[PDB]
């Protein structure tokens, strides 16, 4: 029962975290920091980490049990299985630096209407959801320490969640009801085409512990 705390730039992804919204109980799968490449100098915006529902272990052990951390972070469909998961995948980016909604959405949204056109799922429906999903962040500023939740419910639904810290809200903000889209963040976090790997490294890195276990049950 080895996954562990991890921080990021002074903010802390815990291990374990329940969501008030659903009751559900999950486990970080990694963490890892995003910004610009620009102007010379690296520049830390934001952190990013991925939580898996308890259940993801069990679901997942079948087909990838006893593998290997350098064969996961090589094997594609192991990622799918984690994207499309019959579970929920709960997602904390916390700013470092101050960004508003508009500002922080504006290369979320880019990649995310890229991926749904680069698979052929991006129709009226899935343009009024992103629309949907662009009106969400506009009311809202994110100073540094506030957090935005994406909730990714395999009913195909995308919940999103503004918080001042890093503590889940109560209530979500908006439901994005579009299974295409719902699936869509994690995408370009952790897919095929995902620009950093890190992510990708540290649930190659972590779930191997957790699979032999068979179950992951927190307490």
């Amino acid at each position: 029962a080895s996954i562990t705390a991890i921080t990021v730039e002074n903010l802390e992804y815990p291990a374990v975290v329940t969501s008030p919204v659903t009751g559900k109980s999950y486990f970080l799968g990694g963490a890892g920091e995003r910004g610009l490449t620009i102007e010379g100098n690296f520049i830390k915006f934001t952190a990013i980490g991925v939580y898996l529902e308890d259940i993801a272990v069990a679901s997942l052990a079948a087909k990838w049990k006893g593998k290997s951390s350098e064969e996961l972070l090589e094997t594609l469909d192991f990622y799918r299985d984690i994207i499309s998961g019959p579970f929920e995948k709960l997602i904390r980016t916390s700013k470092i630096r101050e960004l508003s909604g508009p500002e922080y959405s504006r290369k979320v949204m880019e990649n995310c209407v890229a991926h749904l056109k680069s698979v052929g799922t991006y129709g009226d429906a899935e343009a009024e959801a992103m629309q949907k999903f662009a009106e969400a962040f506009k009311p809202v500023n994110f100073p540094p320490g506030a957090s935005v939740f994406y909730r990714q419910s395999p009913d195909g639904i995308l919940g999103l969640s503004f918080s001042p810290d890093t503590s889940i809200p109560e209530k979500e903000a908006a439901l994005i009801e579009n299974k295409a889209v719902s699936s869509a963040v994690l995408e370009t976090m952790i897919g095929e085409h995902a620009v950093s790997p890190d992510l990708k490294r540290c649930l190659a890195a972590r779930l191997p512990a957790l699979l032999n276990e068979g179950a992951f049950k927190i307490g």
